C-alpha cells in the first residue's frame, strides 16, 4: 500500500440470495399509540438457498416540505418489529425483506400508510 493502506477486496460470493419476500405482510398503525405494529411470515426459503438469519425493514417518511428516511434492523429471532412515529401527517411506505447468510432478498410490496396528525377535531 503506497500511501494508501486502504481496504482489500477480500473473497466475494458469486451467487446465493433469497429471491423472495416475507408473507403475511401486515402493518398496523395505532392512533392512540405512537407506534407501528409490524408482523410478517417466514418465506419458503428452505431449499439449497440456505436459511434465514434475519429480515430487512425499510420505512421512509415523506411529507410536504419534509422528507426523511429510516431503516430498521431485525434478526431471525423476532418475527416482530415496531417503529416510533417519527413524523405525523405524512405518507410513510413500509417494506420488509428476507435476509440470509448470503445477501438481502427483494423487499415486499410497498405499503403506503397515512400518518394522522397529533390531533384534529371537527373533522367529521
Amino acid at each position: 500500500g503506497s500511501s494508501g493502506s486502504s481496504g482489500w477486496i477480500l473473497a466475494s460470493t458469486t451467487e446465493g440470495a433469497p429471491s423472495v419476500a416475507p408473507l403475511n405482510v401486515t402493518v398496523f398503525l395505532n392512533e392512540s399509540s405512537d407506534n407501528v405494529d409490524i408482523r410478517w411470515m417466514k418465506p419458503p426459503t428452505k431449499q439449497q438457498d440456505g436459511e434465514l438469519v434475519g429480515y430487512r425493514i425499510s420505512h421512509v417518511w415523506q411529507s410536504a416540505g419534509i422528507s426523511k428516511e429510516l431503516l430498521e434492523e431485525v434478526g431471525q429471532n423476532g418475527s416482530r418489529a415496531r417503529i416510533s412515529v417519527q413524523v405525523h401527517n405524512a405518507t410513510c411506505t413500509v417494506r420488509i425483506a428476507a435476509v440470509t447468510r448470503g445477501g438481502v432478498g427483494p423487499f415486499s410490496d410497498p405499503v403506503k400508510i397515512f400518518i394522522p396528525a397529533h390531533s384534529g377535531p371537527s373533522s367529521g
